[PDB]
């Protein structure tokens, strides 16, 4: 009986989901997209980079432990709270498939960095970027911006912070291991890194893409008002990026190419959005060494 | 101003990443590895060699394999898109988050896979038929409602009574089919994913049972004698249910009685996972080894 309101508060059948019949293709193609690029850790030999690693600086170590736990961070808040909070407002029970899978290997990504701490560093350097990554005001900013549409009512929202997360704040950090990448240093960890840039690119497509289909629905006041606050939200974020960026590599002194790559990205999560880029073209030419460490 | 001040002002803790070097709750790392090293796909089956055994089961044998199937991927999609994410925001550390997110997703693999058999085995109305008995069921719709009804309420440890009993218990009605099946070469490679799924099941009862059991120590005395209470009618309700549901799919065919003490079984199993002794008397649950020995 104690369950006798629930049913009377919820008459329409429950559907089980029928994967012969697919309303929107998109999920099917992403669905088999994302499963089949399955991955762990572990099939990644990032001890082969401890040579490597050893020869960094301590400057060097630093930076990609704080870097990596800043990824570690976003991965834990997609993984457990963003794809999670979009399952509510999907168009279609695949798409709900699909949250399921994002959410499962936003916790393989996050684990990744561990494996690589696991690997290389030393339980020291553990606990300090782990603390590192609590006390810093630029991290802590972008997560709980980010939290707070994903606590939000406001479908579309979610959307937005998912997709600029997964297509704009991962960046700043992946900046580091593709630039050692090309340069012959953690490439076993830039391997990883090009596993999980492989998932992150096409969720933040996807999420985008029912962004865009979310959107059309509204009028065009409604559609314009929502891109202002893409845009002003993708401000803030940018702004904020910029003072971690230069925290974390200012002493390494690669930080006038991570910015370049921030704006880089930043047009291409607005491009998944379904808009035009923030920065002109001629303000994200990151090195062509770099994009091509990515793949 | 900002829209999100207000929330950031509220929220003055930081935000912690997942870190997997310490880990309070080692169960937490033994069921991630065990779940994650057994991925599988449906694809990886050959079910296309089933072909031969399907269009040789009567028109009985293949209704009742696309009812169970559809009912079986009707309690997969809710634990996967509803149930273990319901577990989330209750979970002791965050490790056991990343678990749960593990077992959404395999709860997705696991509905599809009964697509992949149907696509492959099935014709198009009877695909469309047994999605259509599947929304028109009572039983299974009050099942899957009851289940939801904890779901979508306010109490953890209820949320986790309520997975188990589904994970150890609700599907082993519909298991039954594929094991009997393959008992006799039939549908074997179907049964093959169907152990998969199980293999998954049996690790999901056992890790959010234990969980329960780790809660439901915590508290009270007269709080743990109410929640045994309610673990046990909850499995009674549920069981009563789930007669009913077996008869209207068995009964044709004859298995019903087997099927019934397989419940039993089951239903202790449940029990015992939750951290209690078996509602059944060993007696009752005496199924026929030829199921037992299918599983294996
Ligand atoms: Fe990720
Ligand atoms: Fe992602
Ligand atoms: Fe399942
Ligand atoms: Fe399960």
């Amino acid at each position: 009986n104690e369950y006798d309101e629930y049913i009377a508060n919820h008459t329409d059948p429950v559907k089980a989901i029928n994967w012969n019949v697919i309303p929107d293709e998109k999920d099917l193609e992403v669905w088999d997209r994302l499963t089949g690029n399955f991955w762990l850790p572990e099939k990644i030999p990032v001890s082969n980079d401890i040579q490597s690693w050893n020869k960094m600086t301590p400057q060097e170590q630093l930076a990609t432990m704080r870097v990596f736990t800043g990824l570690t961070l976003l991965d834990t808040i997609q993984g457990t709270v963003g794809a999670i909070s979009l399952l509510p407002d999907a168009e279609t029970m695949h798409e709900e498939a699909v949250y399921t899978n994002i959410a499962f290997m936003e916790s393989v990504h996050a684990k990744s960095y561990s494996n690589i701490f696991m690997t290389l560093a030393s339980t020291p350097q553990i606990n300090e970027a782990f603390r590192w990554s609590e006390e810093n005001e630029n991290l802590q900013r972008k997560a709980k911006i980010i939290m707070s549409y994903y606590n939000g009512d406001d479908p579309l929202k979610k959307k937005v912070a998912s997709t600029l997360l997964e297509s704009f704040l991962f960046y700043s950090g992946f900046y580091l291991p593709m630039y050692l990448s090309s340069r012959a240093k953690l490439t076993n960890t830039a391997d990883i890194i090009r596993l999980i840039i492989r998932d992150e690119s096409v969720h933040g497509y996807y999420i985008g893409y029912k962004y865009q289909q979310g959107v059309k629905k509204l009028s065009e006041a409604e559609q314009e008002e929502y891109k202002a606050y893409t845009f002003d939200l993708m401000y803030d974020l940018y702004e904020n990026e910029i003072e971690y960026t230069e925290d974390i590599y200012d002493d390494l002194g690669w930080t006038e190419d991570v910015k370049r790559f921030l704006r880089y990205n930043a047009n291409k999560a607005l491009n998944n959005l379904g808009y035009e880029g923030l920065f002109p073209t001629d303000e994200t030419k990151v090195s062509p060494a770099i994009l091509s460490s990515l793949s």
